[PDB]
C-alpha cells in the first residue's frame, strides 16, 4: 500500500501566549482536503485572512520565521511546523485568534502532543516527497544551511557559542530519523537565549511573552533556570527543530539530508528559496509501495 496523505481525524484547540507579542492566543488545529497543505488563518480578522505555509510567504526571519500577506502577518510559526513535519502532517488548517502562534513551553512538545491527542487520519492521496538530487548550498559570512542528497531524513547542527555555558560542550548533533524518533529526541527541546540578547528585544518592545517558563535562559556564566536541561544538547537540538519547522515552509516532506552551521532562521529560508529555483536539484516522489521508500511514518 501507499504511503498516503495524512490530515487530523479531529479538530483540537491549545491557548498560549505569543512569545513576542505576550498576547494570549487561542490556537485551533482542523483537518483538512488532499493537497491543501498546512495553511494558517487569521480567524479574528474580518475578511478573515489565510496565509499558506510556504517559502513563498515568509517575511521577516531575524529572530523567528513569520508569514505574511500585505499587512498581515502570523508570527514565529516554525516551532508549530517542526512538529507537524515531525508527525507527517501533510494537510491541516491552523487558526490563529492573533497574530502569533502561542510559544507553550519553548519546544514542540505540546504540539505533538495536541496533534496526537487529535489522532491521524489517512487520507487516499498518494502523500509527495521532495527529494534531493544534487547538493544545494548557502553561505554568509561563517554561516552555511545545506542540503545534500540522501535516502532517508537526516538533520546535523553545529552551533558555535564562545561563551562559558558551551564550551567543551560537542556543540554538534546529528539526527537520522530511520532509528530515532522525532518525538522522543527533538520535540522536547526548548527555545533559548541569552541574556543581552533578550534585553536588546525587550528593549525593542519584543519578546514580551517570554521567561524561563517557556524559555532556556542563560546568563553570562549560567542557565538560569533552576531545573536544568531536558538534554545535554537541548541547545544544538533546538536549532534541529528549528530547522524542521522552517525546512516544513517547502510544503512537503524532503528525502535528504540537511547540515547547518551556525545558521538560523534566515539562511534556512535562503537555502530554501536557492533549492526551488534550482529545479535541477530536486524532484517529487510518490510511493506505490512503501516498502521501497526511505521514510517511514507512524501508525495513524
Ligand atoms: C534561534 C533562536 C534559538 N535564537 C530563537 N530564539 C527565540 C527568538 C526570540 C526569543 C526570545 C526569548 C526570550 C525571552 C525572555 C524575555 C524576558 C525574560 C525575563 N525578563 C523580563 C524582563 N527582563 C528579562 C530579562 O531577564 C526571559 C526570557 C527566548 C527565545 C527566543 C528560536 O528558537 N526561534 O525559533
Ligand atoms: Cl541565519
Ligand atoms: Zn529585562
Ligand atoms: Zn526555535
Amino acid at each position: 500500500s501507499m504511503i498516503k496523505q495524512r490530515t487530523l481525524k479531529n479538530i483540537i484547540r491549545a491557548t498560549g501566549v505569543g512569545l513576542h507579542s505576550g498576547e494570549k492566543v487561542y490556537l485551533t488545529l482542523k483537518p483538512a482536503p488532499v493537497d491543501t497543505g498546512i495553511v494558517f488563518s487569521r480567524t479574528d480578522l474580518d475578511p478573515v485572512v489565510e496565509i499558506p505555509a510556504r517559502a513563498e510567504n515568509v517575511g521577516e526571519t531575524t529572530m523567528s520565521t513569520t508569514l505574511v500577506k500585505g499587512d498581515v502577518k502570523v508570527d514565529t510559526v516554525e516551532h508549530l511546523l517542526s512538529a507537524m513535519a515531525g508527525l507527517g502532517i501533510d494537510n491541516a488548517y491552523v487558526e490563529l485568534s492573533a497574530s502569533e502562534v502561542p510559544i507553550m513551553d519553548g519546544s514542540a512538545g505540546p504540539f505533538v502532543f495536541l496533534i496526537q491527542s487529535a489522532g491521524l487520519q489517512e487520507q487516499e492521496a498518494a502523500k509527495k516527497f521532495i527529494r534531493i538530487k544534487r547538493e544545494v548550498s548557502v553561505e554568509e559570512g561563517d554561516k552555511r544551511a545545506v542540503f545534500v542528497p540522501f535516502d532517508g531524513f537526516k538533520v546535523s547542527f553545529e552551533i558555535d557559542f564562545d561563551h562559558p555555558v558551551f564550551r567543551g560542550r560537542t556543540q554538534q548533533a546529528s539526527v537520522d530519523f530511520s532509528s530515532t524518533s522525532f518525538v522522543k529526541e527533538v520535540s522536547r527541546a526548548r527555545t533559548f537565549g541569552f541574556m543581552r540578547d533578550i534585553e536588546y528585544l525587550r528593549s525593542q518592545n519584543l519578546a514580551l511573552g517570554g521567561s524561563v517558563e517557556n524559555a532556556i535562559v542563560v546568563d553570562e556564566n549560567r542557565v538560569l533556570n533552576e531545573d536544568g536541561l531536558r538534554y545535554e544538547d537541548e541547545f544544538v537540538k533546538h536549532k534541529i527543530l528549528d530547522a524542521i519547522g522552517d525546512l516544513y515552509l517547502l510544503g512537503n516532506s524532503l528525502i535528504g539530508e540537511f547540515r547547518g552551521f551556525k545558521s538560523g532562521h534566515a539562511l534556512n529560508n535562503q537555502l530554501l528559496r536557492t533549492l526551488i529555483a534550482d529545479k535541477d536539484a530536486w524532484e517529487v516522489v510518490t510511493f506505490e509501495d512503501a516498502r521501497t521508500a526511505p521514510i517511514s511514518y507512524m501508525r495513524p
